[PDB]
């Protein structure tokens, strides 16, 4: 029934003391490998990909939207604002906000993307418009990262997020220009070195977005271009039983290493 890959992921999960969700899509043959693939997990900052993509979608009809400056005031700042703090009483364009959200995991930037879309519901509406039936964004930053056991808010499943990331970055949920821009942003992420990237060969090109939250929630979603074969998407979601659990980016690296063997 279970494959050796799934068995190795279950053993990793058991040793870790938490709950692990994995979804791999190999676009060479569209095969999927899943571990808890249809269970809900808290997204935390991996949800920034959907918000940035939603704004890219808007820019398909509004060509200069990405260059629209948005004001940043002292009152806009939340708990982690590495880029936005440099622009208080100034502006950031929607492209600048997208890059900050994706590449530095800036939470003020995310809240400005959410506002551009009319609220968390506008991000969910985009997900539904591209065929993601599972994603839900309910809250803004920072409260979307609470990752409370059993709370459906701000969750998705590994299978759904892998399918969506494939459609956004390798498929045609976005226009060609916009797809390329998303790939550029993800490739330049600064926060991923210890997560999926650490478990994959160095020679492979990787675009990813991490997430972290309460209950030791440690997440990563990635588009991957192995050397000499078709690209892959990999999702790794991890969360723990106790509220103040530590981060476990090493678990995500180990999950990626296990998945890479069976390719
Ligand atoms: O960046 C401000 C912008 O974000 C939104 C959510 O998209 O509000 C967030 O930030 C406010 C100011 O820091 C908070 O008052 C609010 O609770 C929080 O969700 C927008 O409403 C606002 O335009």
């Amino acid at each position: 029934q279970t494959s050796a890959v799934q068995q190795k992921l279950a053993a990793l999960e058991k040793s870790s003391g938490g709950r692990l969700g994995v979804a791999l899509i190999d676009t060479a043959d569209n095969t999927q490998v899943l571990y808890r693939g249809d269970e809900r997990f808290p997204m935390c900052s991996t949800s920034k990909v959907m918000a940035a993509a939603a704004v890219l979608k808007q820019s398909e009809t509004q060509k200069q939207l990405l260059n629209q400056p948005v004001e940043i005031k002292h009152a806009d700042l939340v708990n982690y604002n590495p880029i936005a703090e440099k622009h208080v009483n100034g502006t950031m364009t929607l492209a600048e906000l997208s890059a900050a959200a994706l590449q530095y995991s800036d939470n003020t930037a995310m809240n400005k993307l959410i506002a551009q879309l009319g609220g968390p519901g506008g991000v969910t509406a985009f997900a539904r418009a591209i065929g993601d039936e599972t994603f839900r964004l309910d809250r803004t930053e920072p409260t979307l990262n609470t990752a409370i056991p059993g709370d459906p808010r701000d969750t998705t499943t590994p299978r759904a997020m892998a399918q969506t990331l494939r459609q956004l970055t390798l498929g045609h949920a976005l226009g060609e220009t916009q797809r390329a821009q998303l790939v550029t942003w993800l490739k330049g992420n600064t926060t991923g070195a210890a997560s999926i990237r650490a478990g994959l060969p160095t020679s492979w090109t990787v675009g990813d977005k991490t997430g972290s939250g309460g209950y030791g929630t440690t997440n990563d979603i990635a588009v991957i271009w192995p050397q000499g074969r078709a690209p892959l998407v990999l999702v790794t979601y991890f969360t723990q039983p106790q509220q103040n659990a530590e981060s476990r980016r090493d678990v995500l690296a180990s999950a990626a290493r296990i998945i890479a063997e069976g390719l």
